[PDB]
């Protein structure tokens, strides 16, 4: 391995969820976006982003309707562009390793699409939506923001806070999960 | 190849999700497991089980705490022990070519663990428990069983029908499904 000193590999198993052979696999994925761009040695703290559309167009994200502000979340100024900082600390949160609260924390923050602490109607209704990938009618997406609200909306000021959102996906279990491999 | 017939291979691909070329291809996993139990002619249709102590040390497996209900669903006898047809058919649901409606029916299946038709608050405590792998205490464990009971049983008898888990998971967007990305 030539890419990290000892210290810098330390520092990102002691900060995210990954083991030295996944980080180094990660830093190779990373690298792999933006060949001509991102250099094979990290010692020297190199200051490198790779622009938004070379992160959203990977295999593992090209078809996720939530890419961009899931770029724009985990990036250093909120404009997608990522360091490897970055892209560690997104794959970290996206893997099996993370906690459901954890995700359900991030989860938060790209769903409330407009950045103001709260996930709204119309944060709901953009959300389920691309969940659903445009197959319901939008009288019925609105018709299942409604429902979600009536359920998780604590304090009936018509819309969700972090607390409302995260014990409602608390209250969710992913029953489906087993059924994968 | 004489391991099947073309027949045999014809019937696997019309009742699985798999291609002919992929039952071979999982036939050779499941010869792998007992080599010297597992006959490599199949035309005659063999009574041959594997055992689940080796089923369940699959890396498919082996690492989900329903494997042992899994097995047991699928297997001929309830025991684990599985026959071909049996291993075939469990990776078949298992695939990602599986409809949701498919894998929501066997999900009941596997969570309904006395097999009595229902999910009673003692199957989905045990199943909460499973799925959330220690991330929740047992007090948050049970009133998460409380709340989906009161949620989703519609005729409000204490215990999850087919239709009732069909129609819960039917009911609302899964919020995290984005959030599992693996690199
Ligand atoms: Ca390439
Ligand atoms: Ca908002
Ligand atoms: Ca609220
Ligand atoms: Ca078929
Ligand atoms: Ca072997
Ligand atoms: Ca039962
Ligand atoms: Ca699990
Ligand atoms: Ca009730
Ligand atoms: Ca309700
Ligand atoms: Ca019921
Ligand atoms: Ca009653």
């Amino acid at each position: 391995q030539t890419v990290f000193t000892h210290e810098q590999l330390e520092a990102y198993q002691d900060c995210t969820f990954f083991t030295r052979k996944e980080i180094m696999r990660l830093f190779y994925r990373y690298q792999d976006l933006a060949p001509q761009l991102v250099p094979l040695d990290y010692t020297t703290c190199p200051d490198v982003k790779v622009p938004y559309e070379l992160i959203g167009s990977m295999p593992e994200l090209k078809d996720n309707p939530f890419r961009q502000r899931i770029a724009q979340v985990f990036s250093e100024d909120g404009d997608g562009h990522m360091t490897l900082d970055n892209f560690l600390d997104m794959f970290s949160v996206m893997s099996e390793m993370a906690p459901r609260d954890l995700k359900a924390y991030y989860a938060f923050k790209i769903y409330d699409f407009n950045n103001d602490d709260y996930i709204c109607a119309w944060d709901l209704e953009q959300t389920v939506t691309k969940l659903t990938r445009g197959e319901l009618s939008a009288e019925e997406v609105s018709l299942v923001c409604q429902h979600v609200l009536d359920e998780a909306d604590g304090d009936h000021d018509g819309r969700l806070s972090l607390e409302d959102f995260q014990n409602m996906i608390l209250r969710a279990p992913d029953f489906l999960s087993t059924f994968h491999i």
